[PDB]
């Protein structure tokens, strides 16, 4: 887990960023932002992707990778660990 905590402020800052990221639990699953899984993951896979120029293919899309961020983090740190100050829209 390499820069694990811009992860949780990764996905915190988009849900709550006027709180202190570093001060949530990163141990909840983000199945509860699931919001994101469907809505938030089309904007960020197609953005996230072009980014990175990943194929969405080389990850299969699913809940239970919302599941837990450590499950992420392992996923994301696998292929590739990009650390960002802030989250970008
Ligand atoms: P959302 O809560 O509708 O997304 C829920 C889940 C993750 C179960 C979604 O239906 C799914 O099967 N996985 C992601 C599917 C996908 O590609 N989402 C982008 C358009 S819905």
């Amino acid at each position: 887990m390499q820069h694990a905590s811009v992860i949780a402020q990764f996905v915190v800052e988009e849900f709550l960023p006027d709180v202190a990221p570093a001060d949530v639990d990163v141990d909840l699953d983000l199945v509860d932002n699931g919001v994101i899984d469907s809505l938030g993951l089309l904007k960020v896979i197609a953005w996230l992707e072009d980014r990175f120029g990943i194929a969405a293919d080389d990850v299969e899309l699913s809940p239970e990778h919302f599941r837990s961020i450590r499950s992420i983090d392992a996923f994301v740190v696998g292929a590739t660990t990009p650390p960002v100050e802030a989250k970008l829209q």
